C-alpha cells in the first residue's frame, strides 16, 4: 500500500492524512522520531534520507509503488487527482492554486514565530494581525459550502488545518466568523473525517517538532 | 491588456515576466517603488493594496479582466493553462508539482540569508551545501531537454530563475553540471526569451528589495 513518511508529529502531514482518510486510501506511515534536546538527533531519518529513491529527499514523502513523491502540496494533488478533488472549472482551479499557496504562507507565518526563541515577545503583534488574516478567508469562502466552490477539494483540508491550528492557538479567533465555524463543523462532520478523528490513528499533536517554543509537545 | 503588479525589482515576478514574454502575452506592468532606508516606505503599494479587488492582497498580482490573481505560482499556472504549459501526462504533472514547490523553497533559502543582517557569516555554510542542492536538479533533469519531460513547462522558468540567481551569486557553481548549463543555453536560446533579454523591458536586477544585504541593488 501507499506509505507516508514524516516526523511523529502533526506538522504538514496533517492535511495529507486527513485527505488519505477521506479518500479511503490504503496506506501505512513511516513516523520518524527526533531526539531530545540539545542535540535534536535526526539520524533516524538521515540514515535513510537518500536511500528511498526520492528525487528531492524531504519530509513528508509519499511512496505509491513506483511513484516517490515529496513536497506536501505535490503529495496532496497526487492523491486528489486520483479522486477528482483538484478542481474542474477554470475558476475552481484558480481558487485551488491561490489557496494551495496562501495556506502554506499563513502556516509558515505561524511556524516562524513558534520556532522563534523570542516567541513570547512576537506573540502580541501576530495576534493583532491574525483577525485580518482570518477575515480574508471568511471573505473568500462567503456563502459557499467549500472553498473551491460547491465541491470539496484538497484545499479544504489545507484551509481547515490552518483554521484549526489557530482555534488551538487563540480559541476565540474564529468567533467573529460564523461561516468559518460552519466550515469546521461541516468538515469535521464528514463521515470518514469524524470516524478517523475518533480512531487511534488520529494525531492532532504535537503540532510542531521538539525544536519549537510553542506546540512542541 | 493583462497587468502585472510588483515591486520595481526582479524577485518573484521574474519567471512570470519570462513566461508572459514566451507566451507572447499582451501585458502592462504596475511597478511599485519602495522608499529608501531607514523607513523603506511602502505606501505606494499600501495605498492601493485593498482597492484592487484582490482576494488575498499581495505582490505579485495579475489582473486579466475579471480575473484578479495573487501568489506567484498561481499566476504562473494561470498563464500556463492558456498555453498548455502545465503538463499533460500523469508523470508530467507530478514533476511540475514537485518543482513548483521545490524551487520556491530553494529560492527562499537564498532569500533568507540575503535578507539576514548577518549575511556575511551565514554565507560559508550556504555555499558548502549549494553543490548538493544543484546536483539534485542535475540528477532530476538528466538527459531530458526540459524538466517536465520533452515539452517545456512553466516550471522550466522557475528552475531557470533559481539556477540563474545562483550563477550570479556563485558563478562557478554550475561548472560541475554540464546538463544544467545546456539547460540555461537552451532556455536563453529560445527566440522570444533571447529577444526579450535584449529589449529595454528586461529587468534582471535588483535581485531583491532594498531591505536586502545582498543583491539589494
Ligand atoms: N515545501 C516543503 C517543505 C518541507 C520541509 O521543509 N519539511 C521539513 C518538515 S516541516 C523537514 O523536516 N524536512 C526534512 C529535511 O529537511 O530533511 C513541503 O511542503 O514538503
Ligand atoms: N508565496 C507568495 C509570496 C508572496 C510574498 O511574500 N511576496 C512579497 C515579495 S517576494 C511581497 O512583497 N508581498 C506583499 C505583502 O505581503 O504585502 C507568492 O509566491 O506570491
Ligand atoms: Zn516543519
Ligand atoms: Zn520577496
Amino acid at each position: 500500500p501507499m506509505i507516508l513518511g514524516y516526523w511523529d508529529i502533526r506538522g504538514l502531514a496533517h492535511a495529507i492524512r486527513l485527505l488519505l482518510e477521506y479518500t479511503d486510501s490504503s496506506y501505512e506511515e513511516k513516523k520518524y522520531t527526533m531526539g531530545d534536546a540539545p542535540d535534536y538527533d535526526r539520524s533516524q531519518w538521515l540514515n535513510e534520507k537518500f536511500k528511498l529513491g526520492l528525487d528531492f529527499p524531504n519530509l513528508p514523502y509519499l511512496i505509491d509503488g513506483a511513484h516517490k513523491i515529496t513536497q506536501s502540496n505535490a503529495i496532496l494533488c497526487y492523491i486528489a487527482r486520483k479522486h477528482n478533488l483538484c478542481g474542474e472549472t477554470e475558476e475552481e482551479k484558480i481558487r485551488v492554486d491561490i489557496l494551495e499557496n496562501q495556506t502554506m504562507d499563513n502556516h509558515m507565518q505561524l511556524g516562524m514565530i513558534c520556532y522563534n526563541p523570542e516567541f513570547e515577545k512576537l506573540k502580541p503583534k501576530y495576534l493583532e494581525e491574525l483577525p485580518e488574516k482570518l477575515k480574508l478567508y471568511s471573505e473568500f469562502l462567503g456563502k459557499r459550502p467549500w472553498f473551491a466552490g460547491n465541491k470539496i477539494t484538497f484545499v479544504d483540508f489545507l484551509v481547515y488545518d490552518v483554521l484549526d491550528l489557530h482555534r488551538i492557538f487563540e480559541p476565540k479567533c474564529l468567533d467573529a466568523f460564523p461561516n468559518l465555524k460552519d466550515f469546521i463543523s461541516r468538515f469535521e462532520g464528514l463521515e470518514k473525517i469524524s470516524a478517523y478523528m475518533k480512531s487511534s490513528r488520529f494525531l492532532p499533536r504535537p503540532v510542531f517538532s521538539k525544536m519549537a517554543v510553542w506546540g512542541n509537545k
